[PDB]
């Protein structure tokens, strides 16, 4: 069990558990140039036949943030040539966009980068986008929702497969990725992504997580188990909320005399769906109309018409 | 809304909702002497009739850990005397007990203290014990579970009503406990309870939470909404699980053909209660039997035979 097979085993296990690839023929990689990116690529090129892929291409986005950006682009191009892959390069001033839209560098960078990735996907005929997102990114994302406000969804964080996007390194942790690259003698760059990181995420990455790991050395392995438990529990809650939904709904209304007799958890789930809103505040405000007539406005109206309810 | 009504409204909301008190007539307060204790007591004296309580008494435990122990105990006796309340006092050499049983001062302290409280509950005829555990304590516990590994049942932390123990301040924030004390002129003394706090818990209390608050200064309020949401989802899971348990559990084995088709989330809950030991790796190991399996071992054994066993 060396650094290489440790990653490959987790990638293959993800495929068996989620069917990341199941018909796609042309994959576009979100290639920033960092270790994550390089290892993802080295892995996909190694398992290309295994997944029945016909084309794996790179897409590098130049954020114009710093001089190293040009250095990054050059590395990406040379990397494409050494690997004999096609590469698509894009460019947009992220810092500028962030300022005229009163948003952070992280969300501006994310927005422009994927806009670019998605444009190449359509004008070049790709079936999906492979991202180097991993277990440590998931842990950081989970902790950021715990901190800012969340329910089961935020805690579980992003999924391995998500409409057009694929995250093959989902089970792999940052350190295993670094050990993979060193072991195989790969080369990488400190891509511009490191300089867009939001302050909240840096606090969690370089201050909170290190402290938590001093309590539990294998935080990532432990966290992954929580995610798996949470995802099965969420799946169950969703399946049940759905049965009750198509059992209490009729037209554009909800049978209040039926819903009210159900478990609190399902009452909220049914309501979340019926009104397309996750806000803890809006859900409960609407939920109260299950016990006392009245109306609720969110930009749409919910009236209690004896036993029924519209919106 | 002043500092008093801010705490009382949260306590009232807890009662009218979960019935923390529903028949108990005599309550024993775990009175350390610090703000938490002092405020808990003041709140229970104000709501004593509302809760239909006949008597509220104090119980103070001297840990003999600091030369201020006697002054502290005296303060507690005078606290009771002034409000015409009964107070029970305990005293144990926690250091000696810790060395004797090879345990830390923290776990030794907590052990002896609760033994003391429970001894009084029985020999004096009290119905329940009221503790000053609040929202910040829950937040701490929640992060500890996130860190050491858990699922849904741990992210919650503890409950407001836990057999014999009641926690009226469940939803109250520490800062609200302190403002209440100031506003009402409540004086307090050193809280020996803080000598029962372990290293990991101190790290989360003094290092992690303060950092997370530099992201969301309203963390506690945010965490509250999450608890209320998860809390209900857990109740529903626990509910559906127990239900399934009786249907599959028959004698001392599990109807595999039937359990095998239930949702993954419920399978884990049933197994957790069947094999007593609830640990991700144990449960998953056993759950592998349901679908074409041989036999597994741990502290006991189990065999798949169209039905199920346990030897």
């Amino acid at each position: 069990m060396n650094p290489e097979s440790r990653v490959i085993r987790k990638v293959l296990a993800l495929q068996n558990d989620e069917k990341i690839f199941s018909g796609e023929r042309r994959v576009l990689i979100a290639f920033s140039g960092g270790v994550d990116s390089v290892v993802l690529t080295d892995v996909l090129l190694k398992l290309k036949n295994y997944f029945s892929l016909k084309e794996v291409a790179l897409a590098h986005f130049n954020h114009m943030l710093r001089e190293s950006a040009e250095r990054d682009e050059e590395f990406c191009k040379e990397f494409a040539k050494e690997r004999n892959m096609k590469i698509f390069v894009g460019k947009e001033d992220v810092r500028a966009f962030a300022k005229e839209n009163r948003m952070s560098l992280e969300e501006a960078g994310r927005f422009l980068r994927y806009k670019f990735l998605k444009e190449i996907l359509e004008s070049e005929g790709f079936d999906c986008i492979a991202t180097a997102h991993h277990l440590n990114d998931l842990l950081e994302t989970s902790l950021l929702f715990f901190t800012r406000g969340t329910g089961l969804d935020g805690l579980i964080g992003f999924l391995p497969k998500e409409e057009v996007i694929r995250r093959p390194l989902y089970y792999v942790k940052r350190s295993e990725i670094e050990e993979y690259a060193k072991f195989k003698g790969l080369r990488w760059v400190e891509d511009e992504t490191n300089y867009e990181v939001s302050i909240p995420r840096n606090r969690i990455r370089h201050r909170v997580i290190p402290e938590l790991k001093r309590i539990n050395e294998n935080l990532e392995d432990t966290f992954l188990k929580m995610v798996k438990v949470l995802r099965a529990e969420r799946e169950f809650l969703e399946e049940e909320a759905q049965k009750l939904y198509k059992e209490v709904k009729k037209g554009n209304c909800l049978d209040v005399k039926k819903l009210k007799e159900k478990p609190l958890a399902l009452q909220r789930r049914v309501i979340r769906k019926f009104i397309g809103e996750k806000d803890y505040e809006k859900v409960e405000l609407v939920r109260s109309l299950l016990e006392k007539g009245g109306e609720v406005n969110l930009g749409k109206g919910k009236v209690l018409k004896r036993k029924e309810r519209w919106l």
